[PDB]
DNA sequence: CAATCGTGGGAGACCTTTGGTCTCCCTGCAGAT
DNA sequence: ATCTGCAGGGTCTGGTTTCCAGACC
DNA sequence: CACGATTG
């Protein structure tokens, strides 16, 4: 009955779909950090661990998370950051007694026939809109994209299907 | 009185040093897992927060953990994998109620007088011998500095000193 | 604040002290015992 | 099982597969 | 994706 998704980057989300068919997605609580002398924005352990104090869904629970997969190309920082981002994620949710659950990009992608888009963003964004139409106006905007993919993945673990 | 120090990386370790001055210290739980066709190891999150929530250490007990600082030279593996043990930690100590405290290695090594060793390894188990004398069984094996920089944080948080 | 674009990047503590100097890991994988 | 050395590295899902093709942040 | 930076 109840599911959880997990875009864990520091624009990602977390979204909580109830067995009554009722959902709600939270924006990553962050901070800003000095690293090196300049600012950076780093995820908010303390608030991400109460956030998941305060949900009704119950211990077992599963949360699918989107997989850590930075490409080769990216830059050492990007590495870092993802795989921070999906340690403090994981390590949150199964404190907080969820089970966790890591799911490929490709994997939900696929699941939604949103493969090989030219704007992936913007579809994945326009597919939780239809799967969540009363989240419509959470997702009206280019930054909440990671909205969508929180919502995707729930929706992915709950087998949900678009019309 | 109480205080935790965390090597955070795969070999590493957390040590737990109580008010009468007795101490433990516990290998990083770990497990094996394919990742692109390879075995890789990673830390275990359940095993690392049942452990925590074994300790004797009250709520609010300091932990200590060493900062993650990956070389510019090191590869972007490195940065990933540093990043998300560091991530894993903090979130596991954040929720089993201890307060964290990153600390850069530089720092106690610097209290400890261990700057610029050829042999800062072999260096850091000798100190850590010193320091803990009813571990030095514990500290046999070069494959035990993780233990040693996990004893020697905790040993810094405490304010102790070598004779 | 919201978007967009292009490339892929250390970070830290103390000193010489408002910028300079110098220090610091680890991962991943082969190979030897 | 422990250690030594050395350069710094994608990973993943569908392939009704045996490593390939194509895909992804 | 992160990390800077620019542009309304």
């Amino acid at each position: 009955g109840w599911v959880i998704g997990v875009d864990p980057d520091i624009g990602g989300a977390i979204a909580v779909l109830s067995p009554d068919g009722s959902s709600q997605v939270f924006d990553n609580p962050f901070v800003h950090i000095v690293v090196s002398e300049v600012i950076r924005k780093r995820l908010d352990t303390k608030s991400i661990i109460q956030l998941l104090r305060g949900l009704d869904a119950p211990p077992g629970t599963t949360a699918y998370i989107e997989k850590s997969s930075p490409f080769p190309t990216d830059g050492k920082q990007g590495w870092w950051s993802t795989g921070f981002s999906y340690g403090l994620w994981i390590a949150s949710l199964v404190a907080s007694g969820f089970s966790v659950v890591p799911i490929a990009s490709q994997t939900w992608k696929a699941y939604f026939g949103l493969m090989r888009s030219e704007t992936p963003k913007d579809d994945s964004r326009q597919a939780a809109s239809i799967l969540f139409p009363d989240k419509d106006q959470s997702l009206k905007l280019k930054k909440h994209h990671g909205r969508a993919e929180a919502l995707l993945l729930a929706a992915y673990g709950k087998g949900l299907v678009l019309p």
